[PDB]
């Protein structure tokens, strides 16, 4: 899903080749890494036979089946948008997500980092230092969801 | 993976039963069922048994890609208490190659600027800066002997 929603995303900027569409996808994660061929590829040719892109490696483009179908998923509020890689993928396009969407999606994402706040605050109730590290990352990422949810009722 | 060295090295601290197991496991993180490994841990003859004493001795000592992310990392670090030197520095440089690498591509994506985007990237770098250095100076203890 959030690589569908990643290329269909990227591709309704503008018509892409192979290698931008890879490079942009490693952009959109952070990953000091390539994203692997044979992970985007294989989706290329499955989005090409659902009808979703086309090819002119080479030059691909969204559909008009393409351009509904990522409207769709703009606009989904699952649990699938609130995982690391969910949440960075999505918020890239809350250009496009409607005012609701992004505020669902800003609060599941809070509820997931609360959630490893939490774990992380009762696992320091005990020599790992890291936890403590882990903690202060939580706490920061809260701190930063409110103020982006506080933003968005304004 | 390898969810046997957090079995085994807890259990022969003191042999409890899911009252603790699951509690102490699940303070890896925070917030399942090991039942189907315990029984497959039983059947081997590792629950702690001599065999379980041995097969744990070899985890402990390995160093390999297993080790280096988050829960890997996280795991093994608790048991470092019975990590033999040599093992102990290879998994802290292990770890610090994968935060090393995971700083790279997020001051990367900084770079590129999407207000908030960036904002996120930026306290995904700021929380690696803050691992390395520690990593850093985990390492710098152990070399001084």
């Amino acid at each position: 899903f959030m690589l569908e929603l990643a290329i269909l995303g990227l591709l309704i900027e503008s018509p892409m080749h192979g290698y931008e569409l890879r490079k942009r996808l490693t952009g959109l994660l952070g990953a000091f890494r390539a994203f692997s061929y044979g992970s985007l590829y294989p989706a290329l040719r499955r989005m090409q036979a659902d009808g979703l892109i086309a090819e002119n490696r080479r030059v691909y483009q969204l559909t008009d089946k393409g351009r509904r179908r990522f409207g769709e998923l703009v606009a989904d509020t699952g649990p699938h948008n609130y995982t690391d890689d969910g949440f960075g993928v999505h918020l890239a396009f809350f250009n496009r997500t409607p005012a609701e969407a992004r505020m669902r999606i800003l609060e599941g994402r809070r509820r997931q980092v609360e959630e490893r706040r939490e774990g992380l605050r009762e696992a320091v109730a005990r020599t790992r230092q890291l936890h403590q590290l882990g903690l202060e990352s939580s706490e920061r990422e809260v701190k930063w969801l409110n103020e982006l949810i506080a933003a968005e009722r304004a």
